[PDB]
């Protein structure tokens, strides 16, 4: 995830 920074 790009928001979360991590996990894609």
């Amino acid at each position: 995830s790009i928001i979360l920074g991590i996990l894609g």
